[PDB]
């Protein structure tokens, strides 16, 4: 093949997809922005020449990210992403039939405006009077209002102006308070490969668990971020509902059928492999500020 | 980083690996074989210009072809691998105290010579006296004995390649040839491919389906493996239950092999064998069935 | 930058320009056919994924392939092109005062199409009334009539491609075909592939030699293209002296054609038509002759 | 192919050469050294991840860079090299019948030794007495010494450290002090490629311009290079032979026959096209300390 865009994804590790077009272009202050039409994964959007999210398994990182969070929630009704800002999660939030209000709150608003133009999977979700998108800074966001919130999805960057998002002191200083009793908490937690995991998933997983009483990491592949992924739920209250239960709940709760997950599909994705699993347990770091 | 390996996964696709040094290299008519140094998988071996075995994680992929089998049969003695020239596959086998006898035929003598220098790791492996190495086609191999195995285990090239191998992979081979050589309790493992969300389809679903065929029970699984830039997949199939829990894996290991496993537990297993939505109703949905 | 437009000179030598952007594609049963904004050489048009014309040096080539041909003729008024779909041959003939008409042929009208609309630089030359596309294969079009030209110029794939085009290039093909279409004082030239140290050996001392069986007087000549990787190489032939000096070259330049030449005045040609010693030796001692 | 050695040529444009091995690894205190078994190329030094020269085609740039200048002095005897610490320069000087002493002035030792050890095509040069290797930097080399020269190479890097050697001061004040009467100097002067030629090769001619009575430009094509490469030859005695007087003196000077080099390929060489004849005309820019 003729066109390509490569990406480093580790200083010794190179990822290159063929290429059909270039389809727009963007730019803010903070960042460059391009969508590409790309053989293998579709549509990518690319920020700073990094791929944010590609066409054919978006659906896997947004189901990944939203959906066991809300499922185990009795009744979730408000939520506050930080971050999120091309749409998607979002979106999966609003196929949840107990959701009235979803707070996207992302740094840069150019973003947020480009993948509302050129984003056609989430043009409904842009569209649903349910939704308020903030720009701003997360802290600095749920600092200055009173609002609490349900769930808490942290969909930013890996930990830059992003690694205060992750520290103890946040966690239990700032994005506590905003949590209503009963509260879940998830956040993104970066790549959870075999040796991957060691960058920051497993201090993620570890900060979290000096914070909150309950923490379930959890993680699936991403054939376009060219590893596993992981997650971490956190509450102060139990997390902890069989496949069955899981599958009766998304019928019950979320609009149409999932495409990724499903309750086994979940219990599976808990289920992390021994090196892992004696890894996380293991991990002494905890990210401070 | 001048220096690179690289790798088309897909025809869309590549990989790049930064490359210390290109070690050694052989060739028979059947494949063109290479030894390198890389920089984020240690020593990988290249066939045909396919990454086969990373150092830095081959023991999942071989830990994961090899254990669930033996784990969930009574007492395996005896084993037949077709394929596995490089080693690991045995190293894996021999780690069982259950073993008596493993016999190892590879279609490509000069492979079997390359590795058993210069993959030091399987040394041991190679000079174990329950160890027999045959320079043969499986069909012709199996067919040609009367002697039945405990467990079998398919460690070739993936069907689509389409040579020698593909006829391996086919129904009338499973139910006439491999059958008739298992042993009462007898387990059948194949690897199957790419597993991915998307990849499953090219012959993971199709290996699944035509074991179906053939065996009662068939238990498909998988587990990522970054140095095959993807989720990989194998079947087990039996005539006989292949249902233990976590628990009952994990004493069975305790028991049975030497060294703690670097990669599999019994809730490892349950895990990989507990596929994703999709991927689950892929393979339920499967018609094709591999045929001569 | 992250985008890339990748080519294989050789299988063992790969060629990348950082992408713009890939404005316009079509096909044909043919070809592919891609225009590609790149970064070092401007808009580039790729036919099969290989670089056809680059904007920064296009100029080059179609200098070289048309001007010393139309110099070295008294009076050249009507001339005739194998293939050119690109419209630049035309263009540069189109600047000789002299011509009164071009016959372009070319297989692939869509090629024709698509260059017309999309290559702005010709869209002059693709109006003017003293040119003429034929849609046909350039054999047969010869044969099919009994007009005669002044010059008839081989823009056509090399014939190590070996499909349509390597008749073109025979010597029955000059002899019998093209030569009985030539006017009193007639000039063949073509294109004739890489002329590097060692590249000119795959096709460019082949056509000069074949050239050689069949008229009196043959001039390999060549240049480097940028945009190419290497020298590329033309020859000159005719059954009447090529033999003009530097400055003859330039007052013909000076009278016969419109506007400046960018790349070709009498000492670059001169200069490009003193081959260096090996590639001298090399086409003297070269025997091969393309035949069908 | 498999295995591949990458090479920026310039920000926008790569090359890629396909490996049957890496031979050989050194370094100094100054760069990084590396022997590559190349499929294209052959053999290929590579210092600091740049190309320095390959089996294939060091022939041509060694042949250019040397045999015009000797050729057309009436009876050169010794010369000094600034650089050409591979040995090839020396090689191709060596072959000359009226030559009696060679020197090579570089800068790097471990680069000589490695090359010494490791080149091959090399090896009878670096064994010649009248050879002498001077571990120095070639300024200060020139200065300290009251030697002077028939014939002076410039074998450097392109104009960091080497960019005095290419000034108007060093040429008028230290080198042409240097040269004999009637002596010759030649540099290699970068690409000389259709718009590669404004980068430096342009600077060098004008600059060497203000200082000789006599300059002549050449250039050929190096494969392994990427571009046409460029020499300029410089005299206060004129530089002009036929064809036929060149051809005549390389079978009464130099032992063995050249494989790239005779008089008409000199006079193809020193003919340079249009575009590139102005160019260097209308050059303003003098390198200057
Ligand atoms: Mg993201
Ligand atoms: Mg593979
Ligand atoms: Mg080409
Ligand atoms: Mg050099």
């Amino acid at each position: 093949k003729s066109c390509w865009y490569e990406e480093e994804i580790e200083e010794n590790l190179r990822w290159c997809f063929a290429l059909n077009s270039i389809l727009h272009t963007g730019a803010s202050q903070y960042q460059d922005i391009a969508l590409l039409d790309t053989k293998p994964f579709g549509k990518a959007l690319v920020l700073d020449g990094k791929l944010q999210s590609a066409e054919t398994d978006e659906f896997i990182y947004h189901e990944c990210l939203v959906h066991p969070a809300l499922l185990h929630h009795p009744m979730p009704k408000n939520v506050f992403i930080m971050g999120g800002g091309e749409g998607s999660t979002a979106r999966e939030l609003l196929r949840h039939k107990t959701i009235d209000k979803v707070v996207m709150c992302d740094i840069d608003e150019e973003v947020v405006e480009f993948c509302k133009s050129y984003l056609v999977v989430n043009k409904e979700a842009f569209h649903d009077s349910r939704l308020e998108v903030v720009i701003n800074d997360a802290k600095a966001e749920l600092e200055g209002k009173e609002e609490k919130y349900d769930v808490i999805v942290g969909d930013l960057a890996d930990p830059g102006p992003c690694y205060k998002l992750y520290t103890k002191d946040f966690y239990e200083l700032t994005l506590k308070p905003k949590l209503k009793k009963g509260g879940i908490f998830v956040t993104q937690a970066g790549p959870a490969g075999i040796f991957s995991h060691t960058e920051v998933f497993s201090c993620i997983y570890n900060t979290l668990r000096q914070v909150f009483k309950y923490v379930v990491p959890y993680s699936a592949h991403i054939p376009s971020y060219a590893d596993i992924w992981g997650w971490v739920l956190a509450s102060d209250s139990p997390l902890d509902l069989s496949a069955e239960e899981l599958d009766i709940r998304m019928r019950q709760r979320i609009i149409e059928e999932n495409r990724y997950l499903d309750g086994k599909t979940f219990v599976s994705s808990s289920t992390l492999s021994k090196a892992v699993r004696n890894s996380l347990n293991n991990e002494t770091h905890v990210y401070t500020e």
